[PDB]
């Protein structure tokens, strides 16, 4: 049923010039993905025309949609006046005031390019500041491809340290993981390194092992372990901010030493940030003599990324949180009647406006559950809907609920086609 | 002379919410830095309204100096279509063919956020492809925070490993430093370690370390070594390409296996590239299969970026290149002229471009060779002129004959200054 021709056209150029025709694994689909041309609103047009309801946002990040009216106007005024520059500006101060504001623990920020390059520079921050070589994270958790933190980070529970081809022993041996949610199993793994631990690494949602939140118990655990020992208790909120109006360990009654942040807080142009109790941050601190943790990049707090923030973030009020949470809250009852009704036991998961279909059987016709979900990602694509290959989808704030609605029937739809093709 | 007044106002402010005011090292200056609000062509004003003419470029990434026309032209266009996606688009594929066709070893490119990621990457992709452990670096040569190639690299020559405070030795011990433009030297570390080296990375004209070229005797060592051991020649060109215009080991008649780019590639939006021969970037391909080395990333390919690099490449033709460069030589000569007049032994260096001047003496008044490059650096801004503190600059595009004698002017009277107030 779909026409995908343009985008073919554009994988054949694209298998010349890259490997495998692609720059980031993530957005990769075989044979080829859908190539997209421009958005606007809440909506997709792909390069064959066809415009869909996006309920993905680039991976999250585009809280208020595509091209926003907004946005676009402040984005395009800072570039008027220059995208980058060998000296600090206005609008750097004015947004660190802006994001420093929305939680008590963000004292001092420092910004980076990516989620990446922030919880890089968050790890070497507890590093420095401990003396301490080893970080415990979470079994199964993402956090981008630095090395040190490209363990065990593709949704497995399994507690045996798993890295990529070529990580060295060096890198991997120092770092361990703890399971989500089990304090007492966590609490094991961590006694038995607290004399070297520089730091516990979370998400307090993490979503490839499921998008459901860090409990009070493994929480408060967590903070007394990171007390006793002196080890930094990092949160990386680069995906999960945006649950909470001040971001995601608040809402879940926690605090952490230093938050990764990233995605929503620009909102589409390039962007992270470190941001974290001011003894924490002063590995940075250049003003008393050369820092102890050296700290540079070419767009560190360029002020296009900066004025995206700072429209991001306006446009953000809690009037909107809350609207988007209302809409997230529907779509996932929605999804829970229509799996219900076609008979799967599969979970929705998710807060505020996020949320995880979680496939956990294999229904006829299908290999894996991973198998199925993939085909209802590609029957969603030919209904007109975006989410992920694994499940994850997202609110933003130009939908309302006609969209909501639209992805109610789509949704059902092709969850009908997905069984029955199976069985066929 | 000069009035920084609105400059300290933002300062005062930012050190409420940064550690030290700071959210990028290399860009603070003591007791605090002008602060920039705009730029044009080949000039910036600053926060006090005062207009000079950027000889430095956001640290030699502004190829094509403020806000060019076409650029902006280019990218606000690309910002009004979607910042970003979750799906690849056109403009990638336009850029990375844009990209390759700039040199024959460019078969396979991956954009990246940064030039700092694109290192990080290319290493890993080494790693992975060879399952050896070990890097070699130049001693001194800077190549961003990756703690990996975050060793010896701040302009030292010494050959023992010096790191940042907190980085494991499980990272530092797998980082070896040769010694730049000695191949002799450089073979001792080499062969030691060959079994295990996974790749040799080098910038072929590091400025830190005093911005001269690779030697043809010490290219060809390093290439002859990579052949013999298997070890993957890594050429961080992210400074240093724009030297030539098929990038710097072109230039110095020598060929990478993987090449980084980043700063020029797109002349001020977040941008860095690996680029390489098609069997050692395989390592990313995730066509048939999972990757050896998934890497991805909210922002990678991003269309405004792709859009800044297509427009970057095209304005960047063989005569601009040309161009530019005549009126970097044309500087450096004036530069060694002023310096012989006034006295002073210290070097003029660079390629195209580019240029340092090498400060290697402490006149009459001044503590170090450094401190005196930095009160010249003072100077040059009271006379309406930006460089780098320790003698970096260069040449952008807008800039012509007129801005090269206004820097001659400038540059002698400064250098005036900074001697008579240390005699006095
Ligand atoms: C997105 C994400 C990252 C990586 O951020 P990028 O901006 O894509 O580099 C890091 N951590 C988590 C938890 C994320 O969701
Ligand atoms: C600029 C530079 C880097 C870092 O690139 P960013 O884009 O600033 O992160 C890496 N290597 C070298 C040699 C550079 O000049």
């Amino acid at each position: 049923a779909m026409i995908t021709e343009k985008s073919a056209a554009l994988y054949a150029r694209a298998v010349e010039v890259m490997p495998g025709g692609n720059s980031r694994t993530a957005v990769y689909s075989s044979p080829y993905p859908v190539y997209v041309r421009s958005g606007s609103g809440a909506r997709v047009t792909d390069v064959d025309g066809v415009e869909r309801i996006d309920f993905l946002n680039n991976s999250t990040t585009l809280i208020h949609g595509h091209a926003h009216p907004e946005m676009v106007e402040a984005i395009a005024a800072a570039v008027g006046h220059g995208t980058s520059f060998g000296m600090p500006t206005p609008v750097e101060v004015e947004y660190a005031e802006a994001l420093s504001a929305r939680n008590e623990t963000f004292e001092h920020v420092r910004f980076t390019s990516s989620g990446t390059e922030a919880v890089m520079m968050a790890v070497q921050a507890a590093r420095a500041y401990t003396e301490r070589p080893k970080i415990a994270k979470i079994a199964g958790a993402y956090h981008g491809a630095y090395d040190a933190v490209a363990v065990n980070n593709d949704g497995s529970g399994n507690l045996i340290s798993h890295a990529v081809t070529g990580n060295p022993e060096g890198v991997v041996a120092n770092t361990v993981v703890i399971p989500f949610n089990d304090p007492e199993g966590s609490l094991e793994v961590l006694r038995r390194h607290a004399d070297d631990l520089a730091c516990v690494l979370i998400d307090p949602v993490p979503w490839r092992i499921g998008l459901l939140p860090a409990s009070k118990e493994w929480l408060d655990a967590l903070r007394e372990f990171c007390d006793a020992s002196g080890a930094v208790l990092i949160s990386d909120e680069v995906g999960s901010y945006r649950v909470g109006y001040h971001g995601a360990m608040q809402l879940l009654g926690a605090e952490a030493d230093i938050t990764v942040m990233g995605k929503v807080i620009a909102a589409g142009m390039p962007i992270g940030a470190v941001a974290g109790r001011r003894r924490f941050m002063s590995v940075f601190d250049p003003s008393k003599g050369k820092p102890a943790l050296p700290h540079s990049g070419s767009y560190n707090a360029n002020p296009v990324s900066m004025s995206s923030g700072i429209a991001s973030l306006r446009l953000l009020t809690p009037q909107a949180h809350e609207r988007i949470g209302q809409l997230g809250e529907q779509a996932r009852g929605s999804m829970r009647t229509a799996l219900g009704e076609a008979g799967l036991d599969w979970e929705v998961n998710g807060l505020g406006s996020l949320f995880r279909v979680v496939a956990n059987s294999a229904p006829a016709g299908y290999d894996s559950a991973a198998a199925a979900m993939k085909a209802l990602y590609w029957k969603l694509l030919e209904n007109g809907i975006h989410i992920g290959d694994s499940g994850l989808g997202c609110i933003s704030t130009p939908m309302g609920e006609e969209e909501i609605a639209e992805y109610a029937v789509a949704f059902a739809k092709s969850l009908g086609q997905v069984l029955a093709e199976g069985r066929a």
